[PDB]
């Protein structure tokens, strides 16, 4: 695939909530929030190229690309939203 699977760090998880707006108005409804060593991560998967970089530049606002793994964030992180992140977000901080 040329479709890009994103995640990114966040020094907290008021940088999830937000960014959570900017996402949902580009067409984005999903996303999988970890926590991890002290961090909040969020992926995104499956994206065409163009909705890829336009959710990169909302992300790079408020965090960094990350180095760990998606198996990392799974087997050793905290699961606290699973598929549904913006909307699960939306629903309480809109």
């Amino acid at each position: 695939d040329e479709s890009a699977d994103i995640i990114y760090q966040f020094h907290s998880f008021e940088d999830i909530i937000q960014l959570s707006e900017s996402l949902q108005r580009i067409g984005i409804t999903g996303g999988t929030v970890y926590h991890y060593d002290g961090q909040y991560f969020l992926s995104l998967e499956d994206l065409g190229s163009h909705t890829a970089e336009g959710v990169v530049a909302v992300l790079a606002e408020y965090g960094n690309p990350t180095t760990l793994t998606i198996y990392r964030l799974q087997e050793y992180g905290k699961l606290i939203m699973d598929g549904n992140a913006v909307e699960t977000i939306q629903t309480h901080f809109s």
